[PDB]
DNA sequence: TTCCTAAATCAGAGATAACC
DNA sequence: AAGGTTATCTCTGATTTAGG
C-alpha cells in the first residue's frame, strides 16, 4: 500500500479518498481540512518503464513512451502519436517529434 | 505569550469475520 | 449450510501535541 498523493509507503494511520485510493494520515487530513492536495517537499516520483523490447512507434519511430497504444493496423504507436490520431484523424507529423518526454504535477 | 496549521494519536462507527 | 452474535479490524472524525 502507498499514498496516492505523496507515494509514502508507511504512515501512522492509513486513510482513503472518495475514489478507491489510499492516503497517508498527513495527506488525508490535509485534503479534508483544506480541499486541496497536500503540497510536497519534492514532487511525487513516477515516470516508470518507458521502453519495451521489440517495440517502437510505427508513426514516429520513437522507442520511448509513457504508454504504448496501437494504430488501426495493429502496430504499436507511442502515446503522443496514438492520441494525436484519435483527435485529428490524421497521423502526427514528424515535425512534431521532440527530443524528450515531459512530466506533470 | 497567544494564534494557527500540521499531523500524531485517540474514540468509536461501520466492515469483516470467528465461532456457535 | 445457513444464520445470529459480537470479537476484532480498519477506517472517519475528534482531540491532542508540537512548532512556527
Ligand atoms: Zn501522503
Ligand atoms: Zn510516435
Amino acid at each position: 500500500r502507498e499514498c496516492v498523493n505523496c507515494g509514502a509507503t508507511s504512515t501512522p494511520l492509513w486513510r482513503r479518498d472518495g475514489t478507491g485510493h489510499y492516503l497517508c494520515n498527513a495527506c488525508g487530513l490535509y485534503h479534508k481540512m483544506n480541499g486541496q492536495n497536500r503540497p510536497l517537499i519534492k514532487p511525487k516520483r513516477r515516470l516508470s518503464a518507458a521502453r519495451r523490447a521489440g517495440t517502437s512507434c510505427a508513426n514516429c519511430q520513437t522507442t520511448t513512451t509513457t504508454l504504448w497504444r496501437r494504430n488501426a493496423n495493429g502496430d504499436p504507436v507511442c502515446n503522443a502519436c496514438g492520441l494525436y490520431y484519435k483527435l485529428h484523424n490524421i497521423n502526427r507529423p514528424l515535425t512534431m517529434k521532440k527530443e524528450g518526454i515531459q512530466t506533470r504535477n
